[PDB]
């Protein structure tokens, strides 16, 4: 069981990836492992990124907004059952690495970057179920509430374990812990205010806004500040640091769909979620510096809410500049999704580089 | 004069009540002390866990919400006049420590953790008087504002002195001196302000609001951060953590008391202070790890509050889930009153145990 | 090109403006240097004062709360004049700096604390445009969007490159360089969102609200922590925290024009900046320990602000408590830009020492 501080110590990357060059680790670098090991965690990100978009034109060809567009609710069937193909594939080979490796599951658990994709089913759960096509289902005006307690009954029993963690004195409280990916522990609590709404639970939405708002203002300022997350923190602008972007765009959708009404509350979450927008996306070398990972399949899932955010502003505010903001960012984030489909594509099937030995799971507990 | 960091590096505990193994002390540790040495200050929280359970059982009397249990209003005369016996007879004893051995005051003035036991009189006092009974106070729409001016006269000189070092830069601002107890030092600008509405100023009861809520933010997250206080923060859930429930408690009876609703902002402060309620009461090992103190009596004090925000929750929310809700947490509060109480007089006068030497004022200032 | 902790190491003062008694510098210290050297930015601190009492007597010529006292609208034109021309004498010998000396140009701006003043000639030009006289400026409902694109065009983008680099990871991040003084790169949102009011674009300013609220956030909280900033933090309350006073002043005025009244959320900024109002002037060494320095003409700049701010909540609650509140407020405020005004005569002509050797910036890069 290895401590979070030799975690920070041993390894190095944004995500923790990779070992250093003087790090002895427990298992072979060049004879090949078993398919079970070399399976991570993180490609969970991959049905964050398409469940996403299942959202987003689900709310482009059902909106008054956007209605000169005539877009197809076709496309919303595509997606919908594409990412329900890859969630119940990525979720059986991963109860079968628990099944056959479970002290490698447990390597993860621990690891301070993958905790958070523990998280990550149970968002993917709850995308699929706000974004339902209205071919499957129609007639309808509420959701059944036991659909509510399937998927947010896991993220509030874990959230519970880890949230607890954070405010003791411990081995694992926040200020030893904290890195970007740390965000992605708080933005459940306002996709689980959305369909709490839609099965009548509207008490039950305030009560998981406001655990989601007094955590994200904890992470948010934690970050500012001096402690030993060292090599998790790029020394400038990295497709990382949109994660940032993904609890205030999603807490604006989230107080809307409460109060009916997209309120001074509900601009002030838009308008911090669109600045770091901006002050990410628009400069020169986020477009030249691509480099694929699969890591990269999460850094588009918080640019796709941010989209979902501006339709709604747009239609409260009508006009032409509203309009033309609205379909500028859904065009970047769904221009993102196809460069990374085919490239996907190419490291699987023609290349075969997308699972390599997953080294960093097999580091020594005590000595550098 | 004791550094505050000598406090922490020489004495032990969750409120630094026993002396380290290693350390030297002023005076003998077996010899019987005269008595006002042998009485600490932290016995005015058994004045807190009685007064508000005046301001509780008034609340189950007089509201609409729980009207169906005809709880006679003679319950709230003996708990007022047994408190206010009690806070006459605690006053009287502390005046006379202070004219005889005032160089013990002062080593638990500069104590980080009984600093905050010098507003807890003033707090006691705002208590009594927001729930009198009416058998002796009738026909009133407004108190004077004259016992507004002498109870948060002397509470706003001291939090001046106090929030002015705080933000300073020399030897007792906060990131070294914090502790869960500096919630005790913010709380009384909430009940303040729910007196101050009762004698008709609705301004001032809005600027104490104000300062109470930007001074709850920084206390709140400078205890997620990494700074000198080492053994009182626990590594686990400590009954020491309900100090985080009482801030957000009255905050939310404040807001509804100013403005005559329970709106979206009141929601959202009860709303945190019940996730930290359900986080550290539904456990198994809060009820089996009872040891008595009199720190107890303490923390039964913020889970009586949030007793009566739930109470007012249950009146804008009408509906039998909300009305279990309010008799489950005045249920739990006031058996463990019960508890304190018999066990306070066993402690007393059958074994005659409440008052030993109190070691942690009489350390050096030097050694280790 | 010095680092921000060799700034930190070889200065001293609350401003970091004396070099320290075992220092090395590049130049000598007792000849006469050219003008151009000796002349800091730290004098746009001269035009944040005289422009911010333009604003203060306009607003108590034309507001029904202060219509008592029929003050001539004739001290906002000798005001606002004579703020103008200080402006463009100031302006135009500092880009004569830049063309013949831009090596100490570059040394100010990598200096902690002067990072902040290049800010300042974008905030002046816009007090000076919410309240033009008019005499020079009648029968219009806005003004014209163009004034706001070229004042608030050059603060937002230096604004996305300094707030870029506080939540990235490398030696420049608000954990290493902060001061009171950082302050004054948070407040011209709240000033460029009253100008973008008054232009006709109501969500613009709403866009900077948000932007200005979030910054105010994490620059509060982190001065409460434990953090490489040592002298520029003095140990008692010195007149460099009333930096402190001037966004949530500013934040109220700038909620008000955009909603049209002066609402819970409006009152909730005031009060806090009353609060740190009262905790810094009501004090008898405020006014004993008064020594002059140029850098006094900045803390005034925020205590013109609140007074500012006193007159609007004047008008929202009326009645003989406010109007007093109100008048001793901008009576302060006023009596010290008269005695600044003064004494930076007396020290221009009769004795000559308001430029001495600007020894700060010649300091070495390596050793101590």
């Amino acid at each position: 069981n290895v401590s979070a501080g030799r975690y920070f110590a041993a390894l190095r990357g944004p995500e923790l990836d990779e070992v250093k060059d003087n790090e002895d680790i427990l298992l072979p670098k060049e004879e090949q492992w078993p398919f079970l090991l070399r399976f991570p965690i993180g490609c969970f990100g991959i049905c964050l990124g398409l469940s996403s978009q299942a959202v987003l034109w689900l709310a482009l060809a059902k909106s008054p907004a956007t209605n000169f567009l005539h877009i197809t609710p076709l496309i919303n069937l595509v997606v919908w059952l594409f990412s329900l193909v890859v969630l119940v594939s990525v979720s059986f080979t991963y109860i079968l690495k628990c099944i056959f490796y479970f002290e490698a599951v447990k390597r993860e658990y621990f690891h301070p970057v993958r905790v958070n994709f523990f998280f990550a089913p149970w968002v993917v759960c709850m995308f699929l179920a706000i974004s339902v096509p209205p071919m499957f289902s129609p007639n309808r005006k509420y959701l059944h509430p036991a659909i509510w307690c399937v998927f947010m009954g896991p993220y509030f029993f874990l959230e519970l374990k880890i949230y607890g963690q954070w405010l003791s004195g411990g081995k694992r409280r926040l200020c030893k812990v904290a890195n970007p990916s740390s965000h992605l522990s708080v933005v459940g609590n306002f996709v689980g205010a959305i369909l709490a709404s839609k099965v009548g639970w509207d008490e039950v939405a305030k009560f998981l806004w406001a655990v989601g708002f007094a955590h994200y203002l904890v992470v948010f300022v934690t970050l500012y500040q001096r402690l030993p997350t060292s090599e998790a923190l790029p020394k400038e602008l990295h497709p990382v640091y949109s994660m940032f972007i993904a609890a205030p765009s999603a807490a604006s959708i989230a107080w809307n769909t409460i109060y009916g009404q997209f309120d001074g509350c509900s601009r002030t979450c838009f308008f911090i979620a669109l600045f770091l927008y901006i002050s990410l996306v628009a400069r020169i070398n986020f477009f030249t510096g691509f480099k694929f990972s699969v890591a990269w399949w999460s850094y588009t899932f918080p640019m796709t809410t941010a989209s979902v955010a501006t339709i709604k502003y747009a239609e409260a505010v009508p006009g032409y500049p509203s309009r033309a903001l609205a379909l500028t960012l859904s065009f970047i984030s769904t221009a993102m999704v196809c460069v990374l489909f085919v490239s996907t594509l190419l490291h699987a099937f023609v290349w075969q580089t997308l699972f390599p030995n997953d080294l960093a799971i097999a580091i020594t507990k005590r000595k550098l």
